[PDB]
């Protein structure tokens, strides 16, 4: 527990660790929900992790992402350590200069980059379920989450498929953290990578994403090769814990509940409003930002340089914001979320992401509509900046399946 700075005053401590919460063993969500009972301020300061600053309610959770101008993105990361060494493009960056940035990226991943890829995101979700549909068993997150999103951005991106467990390699080693090496070390090793594809790309371009980016203009000139690193990175791994466990949130809520499987067997057509209604129940992202000076936010003294954790998680399981927020409800009439982001930063691959998971629960409950939780067994989960699920082992028996 570091040591309470003197502009934090005691009323407003309560010592979360967003790497550990206590009764995670009860379901993440629930974990950080904690910080939503009656008893807790809108805003705490924990001293764990270094100590920083949590926002704990949709409404300011909103606000600080809007307010880029207090709350930069320039150290997003807890603990301190992690949002310094990170420099990744556009999440590192602040408005003004974000935006253009953003806007490249955005060639890549955008909508209509989303509609054309439609129908391969589907093939690949159709393979993967047909290899595992007449064992009866799986790991679900090890043999169809994994494998999956880092299937899409090889296609994104032109990289050999040959390349893949390497690259699997590379970026677990960032983003599921083992102790062995700083994020630093983890980072510089996933860029020695990228680093020749980059200099390939810029003297003989193709049409794949890391050409367009790595030949891209922003802001009057031609994007640097720094630059162009910073963004690849980031477009390889957003898309890989994030989609691996929310499908694993997804399906195993699915797993344990016939009766909301049973409705979506019955009723495909409600799968894009499940999908929506699971992205807010199930939601796993908590970045956040740093205090560019002194701050008065919602009564309470915010100092330059003081870390403020904003969990994209909580706004929509916000009872202020949906009613009864932990209950899964298909046809809610407004389901409010940040699960995505808010703000500048809102995410860029929601739409491919939103493809990812209808496709997924489509092509899922079509060849294998019966499943359960292997028997005995005990779904851990994981916190942290994206949280998720250790395993997830699914029975079914495959008489009631069909190769389709
Ligand atoms: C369920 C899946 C996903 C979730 C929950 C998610 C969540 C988020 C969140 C919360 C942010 C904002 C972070 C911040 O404000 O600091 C973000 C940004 C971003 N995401 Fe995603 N994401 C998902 C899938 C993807 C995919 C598939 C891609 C494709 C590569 C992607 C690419 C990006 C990019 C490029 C940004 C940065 C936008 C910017 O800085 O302007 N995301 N995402
Ligand atoms: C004791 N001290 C001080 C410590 C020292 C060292 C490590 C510690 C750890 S730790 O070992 O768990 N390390 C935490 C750092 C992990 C960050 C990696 C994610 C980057 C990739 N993702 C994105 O860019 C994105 C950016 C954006 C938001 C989000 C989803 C998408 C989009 C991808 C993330 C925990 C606790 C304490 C530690
Ligand atoms: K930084």
């Amino acid at each position: 527990l570091a040591p309470l700075p003197p502009h934090v005053p005691e009323h407003l401590v309560f010592d979360f660790d967003m790497y550990n919460p206590s009764n995670l063993s009860a379901g993440v969500q629930e974990a950080w929900a904690v910080l939503q009972e009656s008893n807790v301020p809108d805003l705490v300061w924990t001293r764990c992790n270094g100590g920083h600053w949590i926002a704990t309610r949709g409404q300011l959770i909103r606000e600080a992402y809007e307010d880029y101008r207090h709350f930069s993105s320039e150290c997003p990361f807890i603990p301190r350590e992690a949002g310094e060494a990170y420099d990744f493009i556009p999440t590192s960056m602040d408005p003004p200069e974000q935006r253009q940035f953003r806007a490249l990226a955005n060639q890549v991943v955008g909508m209509p980059v989303v509609d054309k890829l439609e129908n391969r995101i589907q093939e690949l979700a159709c393979s993967l379920i047909e290899s595992l549909r007449p064992q009866g068993q799986c790991n679900f997150t090890e043999d169809y989450a994994e494998p999956f999103p880092i299937r899409i951005f090889m296609l994104l991106a032109g990289l050999p498929e040959e390349d893949i467990p390497h690259l699997k390699y590379l970026t677990d080693q960032m983003t599921r953290p083992d102790g062995s090496m700083t994020f630093a070390e983890a980072k510089e090793a996933l860029y020695d990578y990228l680093i020749p594809i980059i200099e390939q790309r810029r003297q003989k371009p193709g049409t794949d994403a890391i050409s367009i980016v790595a030949n891209g203009q922003v802001n009057g000139r031609p994007i640097t090769s720094d630059e162009a690193k910073r963004m690849c990175g980031l477009l390889l791994v957003g898309g890989l814990d994030t989609v691996v466990n929310f499908l694993s949130f997804s399906m195993e809520f699915l797993a344990k509940s016939p009766e909301h499987r049973q409705e979506l067997i019955e009723r495909p057509e409600r799968i894009p409003a499940a999908c929506e209604e699971l992205l807010r129940r199930f939601s796993l992202v908590a970045d956040g930002r740093i205090l560019t000076s002194d701050y008065e936010f919602h009564g309470v003294q915010l100092k330059k340089g003081d870390q403020i954790l904003l969990p994209q998680m909580l706004s929509g399981l916000d009872e202020r914001e949906n009613a009864a927020p932990m209950h899964v409800d298909f046809s809610r009439q407004k389901v409010s979320h940040t699960t995505f982001g808010h703000g500048s930063h809102l995410c860029l691959g929601q739409h491919l992401a939103r493809r990812e998971i209808i496709v997924t629960l489509k092509e899922w409950l079509t060849r294998i509509p019966d499943f359960s939780i292997a028997p005995g067994a005990q779904i851990q989960h994981k916190s942290g900046i994206v949280s998720g699920v250790q395993a997830l082992p699914l029975v079914w028996d495959p008489a009631t399946t069909k190769a389709v």
